[PDB]
């Protein structure tokens, strides 16, 4: 269970962006239907809110998360698991983040060397998760999606069984990038509820084996 507070450009807090530019769902609960609308951008992820945040191409993001309040333990740390990042271009106000319109900017996932995942280092962090928008990107306004996938009830797939299965927390930040120049399009077209997968060995994930990698679900890091 985590929600984000607010989105931080070049370290700069822009201030708490829920239902201002983050498309804050009502509560922390995780999706856990692969077939779900809300896959994407959450329960309120078809609702548009008034503000964007305002980035260049190449800028440093920060998405700061937090579980109950501001600055607190964040998740609870049995939730282990990947944190990706995604962009989309933004096609109208009503968009929900459904369609093959999705491509990967970021992820981290399991650290064989320290045998920790990217949710411990959130933790450690204190709910800052950063990332670079690429320099590359063509301004306009997109849809960033940060998701963390909580893993410690992955052993069992939610087809079979919906009382487990791997949780996620998708947040939707509205943002609208000033270019650097730059006019790569998001190209990869991933879509949630076809690409994401019961049968995915990153999502049907036994974490209490032994093993030495983690299979981060999707496409790798697009290009340009
Ligand atoms: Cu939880």
């Amino acid at each position: 269970h985590t929600r984000m507070f607010s989105v931080w450009v070049n370290g700069v807090d822009q201030g708490d962006g829920q239902n201002v530019y983050i498309r804050t769902p009502p509560n922390t609960d995780p999706i856990k239907d692969l077939a779900s609308p809300a896959l994407a951008c959450n329960v309120k992820g078809g609702e548009p809110v008034p503000q964007f945040v305002s980035a260049s191409a190449g800028d440093k993001l920060t998405f700061e998360w937090y579980r109950v309040k501001r600055g607190d333990d964040i998740i609870d740390p049995s939730h282990s698991g990947p944190i990706t990042t995604w962009i989309a271009a933004f096609t109208s106000p009503t968009m929900d983040g459904t369609g093959p319109v999705w491509s990967k900017i970021h992820e981290e996932g399991y650290d064989a060397s320290t045998k920790s995942w990217a949710v411990d280092k959130l933790i450690a962090n204190k709910g800052m998760w950063d990332f670079t928008l690429p320099s590359q990107l063509k301004p306009g306004k997109y849809m960033l999606r940060q998701e963390i996938v909580a893993h410690h009830e992955s052993d069992a797939t939610f087809d079979k069984n919906p009382k487990r299965g791997a949780q996620f927390y998708p947040s939707c930040v509205q943002v609208d990038v000033k270019g650097v120049g730059g006019d790569a399009v998001p190209d990869q077209a991933f879509d949630f509820n076809k690409g994401y997968k019961y049968s995915d060995p990153g999502i049907a994930f036994d974490m209490y084996t032994d093993f030495d990698s983690y299979p981060i679900p999707g496409p790798p890091v697009w290009d340009a």
